[PDB]
């Protein structure tokens, strides 16, 4: 067995940005409603997943996730995890973010716990997200490629 770390704030893993390919890979540009590349998002309806459209993602993300709900309830018995940003149709990320494209979500424990969310980013990383960033105390940012 190994021990779990938390992530440290403003930490990410792995430690390459996140466009490199060992990561989460290229920006391949916002996807709309009226795009073909919409139809390769699928909604998450989960019902051991909170969401604060965020339920709009990618395939892996979705695997990706899935698992991640059940480590989280796991890790503290009576929390979930928790979805406060997925698919954004609004442009409030950076020029080139996978938000646009549903490929990323921020996520909290259920219960908000801020001090928890080093811990939770770590389990990211175990679930097989490819590119986790500890980006804010508010959330951490999770994203698969393509
Ligand atoms: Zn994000």
């Amino acid at each position: 067995p190994r021990k779990l770390v938390p992530l440290a704030y403003k930490q990410f893993s792995p430690n390459v940005p996140e466009k490199t390919l060992g990561a989460s890979g290229r920006y391949e540009g916002k996807i709309a409603r009226s795009s073909e590349r919409f139809k390769e998002l699928t909604p998450n309806y989960n019902p051991d997943i909170i969401f604060k459209a965020e339920r709009l993602m990618t395939q892996r993300c979705k695997d990706r996730l899935n698992s991640l709900a059940i480590s989280v309830m796991n890790q503290w018995p009576g929390v979930k995890l928790r979805v406060t940003e997925g698919w954004d149709e609004d442009g409030h990320h950076s020029e080139e973010s996978l938000h646009y494209e549903g490929r990323a979500v921020d996520i909290t424990t259920s219960d908000r716990d801020r001090n928890k969310y080093g811990l939770l980013a770590r389990l990211a990383v175990e679930a097989g997200f490819d590119w986790v960033y500890y980006e804010s105390k508010a959330h951490v940012h999770c994203s698969v490629k393509s």
